[PDB]
């Protein structure tokens, strides 16, 4: 799998494909991998179990609530409890979360990391994606969800676990 | 051994083999790997042990009821005890189960997948009978039920671990 | 060990070896494998600790008192808590039980398994014992118990770790 | 280590090396593995870590006023807590006990066993010991003791972890 | 990772690296391993996991007002909940921390250290940074700041797991 | 390091070195292995944490206050709990101690100790100090301390691990 993440003019997005696999072999091939949060306010992408998601995500907008849509709050609070919370402690996976604020990731470790430049590439695909987005917002002026996409197909390209299925989730402000 | 689910025409299928295997030898050859569950309102097949799969389609059971009979919702509920509690949690098997609203996968790991056409294939074979079953659904107006016996034949006869015997629960819905 | 189990006119036994074994030598050459229980009604063999037993079979006799005789029913009452009770769950073992009704095997994962024809064979011997069985079965008139013995000895003498001291336990009925 | 049991004629012993190795060299050369439990009643040695065994005998006295001193329906019951709980549990040891009514092994793995003529042979040299008892308990008229002591110099002659320091108790009871 | 520790004329220092490693690839490269904590009296850098340093420092604070700020005291408070605790129990982290009076390693090993001239240097380059620090330390008039930094790139240039960023929190009590 | 405990002529002594390891280089080079306990009547030494003896030789100290001065007791008291209290059963450890009566080794596993000549060798270099204490104490005239101290040079001669910074502890009585 491979999430991408990338904020450029007051444009922030994630995107990913949609493969899931066991051993060798492809078990689904349009997983949706980025959804929406807190009344679609808050983006966010995923690699992990359908449900971990159903369950960090729906937590998440809690902490929201219990924070005034700062981002980084809930953020902090959100990755407090999921290395806390005896039962919370087993589900694994590596939320990437975004809103007109900034971006950034969860892991399951409780960190809350934010990349160099609001740029994302979790997942293992996540380092060609990286390179490719890196290239791309150094040597372009393509636009936050041009960068997203083709550094993903890079990705895909590369990574044998990354397909060409793509849900990408943007965000103006400005 | 192969759990396989195909859907054509309100008509939607499991079919399982029955080879149970310790080490390199067959311990059981008639293994019932698929059976019915809310008022033979759903069928389920499964990979693993018998008695685990009982104990997860019944509470299965009990979280339909739960849910006014809402497949995945229930579904989900379910993904959910399996990886959080204790005793659950140590349970191995693989479930695939359907109703007339739609065919999925749940795994321990919190995962409730719906592959692309309904078509399930997990256990040692399922990729085999995935295989086959993708041929024959594109190239034949052959049904579930004859779809979904050929290619768990197919994948018998490719899978060491999976025999002849067969169980097939239906659901009409057309 | 080799535990094995047959059923044919109205007679059904279940026999074993009496070797246990401590890395590459004999600890003990006499061990009673199969014994008896609800009031000389249900026999049974095993394969495990000589406590494990003694535990798992007054237990068995107690679901059968719970059960009116039923069999089947205390020994699926049986593998249920077997898989449950936090202590119960350390004792490892493998019973072959069996009584006029029918026969199967129990384990600790809570399953309980009948046979292709109440033909039990467990134990590192298990197999060499079931080709034996199921040859004399299928081409010769000998009886139940002459089976059981002729399939444990064929056994013993193939199995590294199973000897040729018996204990048979038979039951008439018709 | 090697712990040997002999019983002839009213007279039965234990008898044990000395020797405690770490890695491989030896820490300790005068271990004392054998001792009396239940008023000097009882004669136990063990293999393994002294202060585990001296929590396990303990106990096992404590089981025996609770069963009036029948040896193995109080060893049984030892047999029980070891396995079941949870401290107890984690203690490594090979119980020898004897008195006057049989001689018998105790392990954590809920078995009790009691060899062919209560001659117990137990530790890495156990073997060695069995051995050689066995010759001399079938072509000679020596006494317990004297076998149990040749038999644990033979061992210790074998052995690399068994050395010649001896301590042995015997019960007389003719 | 590199963390380095001098200490010279009433000024003791506290520098790291930023990289973060995930397999072979460098996932963020300003990664912040030193930090104030107790009312700016106390500075500290840690080895892994940000959230993890993060919870175990806030404790480390809180045994400090609990010990009027005596750091070792307070400090071998923290050494022990590290060790005991469940939750602790489970961090992977190794802390630096000084104040005016002393500097000296923290682990989840019970373990309190203070090197031989408050010259701490740990993390996967650590020795590096300690040999030129040494060197440095005994050849030059240089100031701990001074040693640290330069002792920190060599670090870096030596260790394929330490980059160039650094964080450089210093205390003067002079 | 290596632990060193010697008695001769109303004399009983503990030494040490001080090297802690970490993978294959020198952490520390002073560290203090051997204290001095119950006001200074009962001396100790150790191989662990700094963090596992200020609390392991705390409490020794109270076992000696509820047992009147007389070391084996408060020793075997201490052993106890060691190897019972869920928590103090994480601390890893071994401490060496000797009074005016006499002087054993603890070991997390609950045992108490006593060496054949109140000689006292642990510690990655304890066989070798054990071969020169034997020496030296079976062929001169030398005194307890003059042992400890050239048998510990001898082992941190041969030991990787062990150094030549000491820290001895006497203890006069006759």
């Amino acid at each position: 799998t491979t999430i991408v993440s990338v904020r450029r003019n007051g444009h922030v997005v994630i995107a990913g494909d949609g493969q899931a696999t066991l051993g060798n072999t492809v078990m689904k091939g349009n997983v949706k991998k980025v959804r929406r949060l807190y009344n679609d306010k808050v983006i966010a992408g995923f690699a992990g179990g359908t449900a971990d998601a159903f369950t960090l995500f729906e937590l998440f907008e809690r902490k929201l609530e219990m924070h005034q849509g700062h981002l980084v709050k809930a953020a902090v609070e959100l990755a407090k409890d999921w290395r806390t919370d005896r039962m919370l402690r087993k589900l694994e996976a590596l939320l990437a979360v975004a809103d007109e604020t900034a971006s950034l990731i969860i892991t399951g470790n409780g960190d809350v990391v934010q990349p160099e430049n609001d740029l994302i590439a979790i997942g293992s695909g996540g380092p060609y994606a990286q390179a490719a987005a890196r290239a791309l917002l150094e040597n372009t002026e393509l636009s936050a969800r041009e960068i997203a996409e083709k550094a993903l197909d890079i990705a895909g390209d590369i990574c044998i676990y990354t397909n060409h299925f793509h849900t990408i989730e943007e965000l103006s402000y400005k």
